[PDB]
């Protein structure tokens, strides 16, 4: 019965469409649907990172396909010197394949697995692929991966880029199986705030919803989006850019009238739900400079006595937005940034410059103490009501 | 300078060492260099879910490396008809490569992907694999997932197993680079708990310490240890194990006088740290069932006003484990169990058994319905104390 015909090899991308959990994440509820067009969205956001694209357009199509075109460099068309076929279908039908195993085409990069893209072909019933690279227009057809001739020129062009439409397999995708637009679009929002110049487009042609985000501001303009519908306690949001010993650190934050603390974590544009070293180095300096600065205007004394890391965090809105050039995240989904070298990197800005900021905005800084006092009354009283029930 | 040069496919393991984070996970607090053991260990425990192996030992060695030997079939040592080596050397040397595609070998497995045990090899500097199987002992020994010789007979036994003892690549872990007693124990006591019948043995030759899990009870006396140092309130652990559809699930709880809201879920006794479909069931039905009953019981005027889900949980402990033919999760790490069909397979079972718990014991019944009243009490103490600090 056991013996070594039990065991079975998955070639190709026949792994992806057995585990589709492993490489797209939950099939059924649509996180993995919507997911499919952020691996195509990341992949042009990481042309922009490296200064080669400034416009990016997404489309839901009316048959529930979506599309992403980008004007960065193009997926390479030459035959693969290793692989006999072109390098577009070696990245679109080889897994660990691709151009962020080095700091050679992209020095800083979201990608970094080489599976994204070879994902979504993988799990689409059709994929169409154009490119425009080296004065030609290449197209190549794939459905559930195979390709169905090898990438052919069909014209010629002055420009460069990159389109991927995909039609997402219905033997994959279960349950919410339809593209949502705002689902979408609060992706290319964030990411609008995080790659300034960057024009990203979202256009639904079910309905003729149409967006252009270009927003100004960057990072500072995406904490005032957050804090829109919440009361901001101070005016002045707290914000730098810094790059050392190749680390990028850009933070801005501002606090709130409310009770939630909501910071927005990003490793080369790539979220990080789960925190990491980021985050771990913005606490650690957030509470030393907190703590520094009411033990010198001498409001330590409730600090001192009870006010702690939590409620600092109160009321809170933040975006930490770091730059890696070899990022090391605790799992394939990248939601937590294990890279040790980064805590320090954002610790250190973060207590030399929110220093500044508190010494630089009194007025902001006696606002963020009474913030951090009240927050500590508010617990204190809760804890004691709760005792007093028993 | 982006071209078709600039596409790199990594092949063999060159994939998980280039991205252990992927594979293994964090390679820096530690969680990653445990999860190597867990890795091997899981296997061993795929072989008892089968019904094959009572019997598993665990070596924490004073050089640091691990050992895991167990009394299942063995790792097919024959040929391997397509690749050309033994189907043992196919296992340790190829992704995606193994006997859990298929219910033909294990009925049901916390492995699905094929890539555990291949990856634990590829981020090993030393690998040692011995084989009972067939009246033959096999061994093989690989470097950095090399094989150093092919997989050769050594001896004749009348007994069945695999012995994988495995040196970590200091390459790979930093910081946290020592095995750690405690983490191993928590994991393998939490196995004896989930699989009555295997005798699980813990062995650290750094210091002599020594334990044997083969705990009597099962998940009911999961949750009186989990409870010890709690005070539990009720002394009648509510508890079923049913089989319906081809799904196991088997639910053991009990509240204690505290304020943390415990629920361990396993799927084929991998743990889910962010539940899904089994813990979704799990909380439909402890609120519909609660719900009707103070309702019934005429208790429902605090319910009907205030009482809600979160408070139902206040003081829980519970242990859900589902044992599913073909389990999907959200992600490589296993953390989220995604198959729809299992929350309804959990729902039905607690609907109808937690029902028949309450109706059977009614002095817990009651003393659970206090409980809930007395958090809600608390809950809105503590939200009008936080208000009137303002
Ligand atoms: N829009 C694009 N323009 C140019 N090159 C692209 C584009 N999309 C993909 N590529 C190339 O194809 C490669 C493979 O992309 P894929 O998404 O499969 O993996 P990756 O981006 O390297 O890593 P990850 O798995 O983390 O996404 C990329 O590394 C890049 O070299
Ligand atoms: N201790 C063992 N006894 C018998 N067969 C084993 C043992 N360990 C591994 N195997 C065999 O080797 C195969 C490969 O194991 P590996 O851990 O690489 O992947 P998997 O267990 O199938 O899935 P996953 O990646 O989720 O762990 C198993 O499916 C099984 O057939
Ligand atoms: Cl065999
Ligand atoms: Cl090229």
């Amino acid at each position: 019965s056991y013996d070594s015909s039990s065991i079975k090899v998955l070639k190709g991308l026949d792994a992806v469409r057995k585990r589709p959990g492993m490489y797209i994440g939950d099939t059924d509820d649509g996180t993995g649907l919507h997911h499919m067009a952020f691996e195509v969205v990341d992949n042009a956001i990481d042309e922009a990172l490296a200064g080669h694209c400034k416009d990016i357009v997404v489309t839901i199509h009316a048959d529930n396909s979506v599309s992403v075109t980008d004007d960065g460099r193009g997926i390479p068309t030459g035959i693969h010197p290793s692989e006999g076929v072109s390098a577009a279908e070696v990245i679109m039908t080889v897994l660990h394949a691709g151009g962020k195993f080095d700091d050679n085409s992209y020095k800083v990069s979201g990608g970094l697995h080489g599976v994204g893209v070879s994902v979504v072909n993988a799990l689409s019933q059709k994929l169409e692929l154009v490119i425009q690279r080296d004065g030609k227009i290449h197209r190549q057809i794939y459905e559930h991966g195979v390709p169905q001739a090898p990438l052919a020129v069909t014209g010629d062009t002055d420009k460069t880029g990159t389109m991927v439409r995909f039609w997402p397999s219905k033997s994959t995708f279960t349950n919410v199986t339809e593209f949502e637009y705002e689902i979408l679009a609060k992706r290319l929002r964030e990411l609008s705030f995080l790659n300034s110049g960057v024009s990203i487009r979202l256009r639904d042609k079910r309905d003729g919803k149409e967006d252009h985000f270009h927003y100004e501001g960057g990072i500072k303009a995406f904490v005032e989006y957050l804090n829109k519908n919440k009361t901001p306690i101070h005016p002045n949001i707290f914000y730098f850019s810094t790059e050392k010993d190749g680390i990028g650190v850009e933070v801005a934050l501002q606090w709130n009238d409310g009770f939630q603390e909501n910071i927005y974590c990003f490793t080369n544009n790539i979220p990080q739900r789960d925190g990491g070293t980021h985050l771990a180095g913005f606490r650690a300096a957030m509470t030393r400079t907190l703590n520094a600065y009411m033990d010198k205007e001498g409001y330590s004394k409730k600090a001192k006595v009870s006010a702690t890391g939590d409620d600092a965090r109160e009321g809170l809105i933040a975006v930490v937005s770091v730059k890696v050039p070899d990022p090391k995240f605790s799992s394939q989904t990248k939601d937590k940034l294990v890279s040790s070298e980064v805590k320090s990197a954002v610790e250190q800005q973060m207590n030399e410059l929110l220093s500044e900021y508190l010494l630089e905005n009194p007025s902001d800084a006696k606002i963020v103490v009474g913030k951090i006092i009240d927050a500590a009354r508010a617990r204190e009283a809760a804890r004691r009501a709760r005792e007093m029930t028993r």
